């Protein structure tokens, strides 16, 4: 029946204080989070400037959790990308943002497509993008609006830029349109 073309939601995954090295006492600082958030904020402003849907996702762990302690300031969304009234915030406890959360029900109450930003590239961004595309959403990922960190495995240390590049490459075309905040803004 009568439809809008405005079925793309901006989905911000866990831009939470513990991820920012500029946040005093951050328990899980990532590489380049501030810059990533700067780009996410750019996108945030564009969506609100249009009629478009904006959905936030936030993670909490137990009080002896390593980071994102439940109820802590460290688990609060960073002010550079803070939520506004009307914009749903989904609280999650698993890596995948659809798992045991209301995310689907939420999207299904507004959404056809997603623009994905947030953290961490190799963990929660990978998970939500692949889960979403498999569920049927057309996904894009603003690559300069996500963040990760340096990884090590069995003696090999992969710097964050390379972690990010591998995951973004993996997601590009197979699962999502991977493009700049500015490129996505331009359209």
């Amino acid at each position: 029946g009568m439809t809008t073309e405005n079925t793309t939601a901006l989905l911000l995954i866990d831009f939470q204080n513990d991820y920012f090295s500029t946040y005093n006492g951050a328990k899980n600082p990532l590489v380049g989070t501030e810059a990533a958030a700067e780009q996410g904020a750019k996108l945030l402003a564009k969506f609100r400037q249009q009629g478009l849907p904006v959905v936030h996702v936030r993670h909490e762990f137990t009080d002896e959790a390593p980071f994102f302690l439940p109820g802590s300031d460290g688990a609060k969304i960073h002010p550079s990308v803070a939520a506004q009234e009307g914009e749903a915030v989904v609280l999650k406890h698993q890596i995948n943002s659809f798992r045991d959360t209301d995310l689907k029900k939420v999207l299904d109450d507004a959404i056809k497509k997603l623009v994905i930003v947030g953290a961490m590239t190799h963990m929660c961004i990978d998970a939500v993008t692949r889960a979403a595309e498999d569920l049927g959403y057309e996904c894009a990922v603003a690559h300069d609006a996500c963040a990760t960190l340096d990884l090590e495995f069995n003696g090999i240390t992969v710097p964050a830029a390379q972690v990010h590049a591998a995951f973004m490459s993996a997601l590009s075309f197979a699962y999502a349109n991977v493009a700049s905040a500015d490129e996505l803004i331009a359209g």
